[PDB]
């Protein structure tokens, strides 16, 4: 501080709105990747090409991904994903949502991410919230 304290604050890397609900009838976790807001601008007044990867840890299965939305810092994804996992095995896992900037010719930069531990989720009601993207 003062600079040290400022440096510790959460950087403005945008926010993601998502929903989550466990379907006890079909025994699957339903995830809605709704929209992102205020993604950071690129240099020289440019915008990113955001998409979201959605997956469970420690599961090593291939991560799900939304479609890529071109040149926008405020994408509306409106996509749903399903994870076939019996409830009893869900409490030890962690749902990860990570927003990337698509590029055809170079490694895709990560914009930010956040994690939702299953043991923190309120099972029985649909979850819906905005989460600030965390650095790496």
């Amino acid at each position: 501080g003062g600079g040290g304290i400022l440096d510790s604050m959460v950087e403005k890397l945008g926010k993601l709105q998502y929903s989550l609900d466990y379907d006890f009838q079909n025994n699957q976790l339903l995830v809605g990747i709704i929209q992102a807001a205020e993604l950071p601008a690129l240099d020289m007044g440019g915008t990113s090409d955001p998409y979201v990867k959605v997956f469970l840890l420690p599961d090593k299965k291939k991560k799900f991904e939304t479609k890529v939305h071109r040149k926008t810092l405020n994408p509306v994804f409106n996509e749903q994903f399903t994870f076939k996992v019996p409830y009893s095995e869900l409490g030890g896992k962690t749902l990860v949502m990570a927003v990337y900037d698509f590029d055809r010719f170079s490694k895709h930069d990560i914009i930010g991410e956040f994690k939702v531990p299953m043991n923190t989720v309120d099972f029985g009601h649909v979850t819906e919230e905005w989460r600030d993207l965390q650095s790496a």
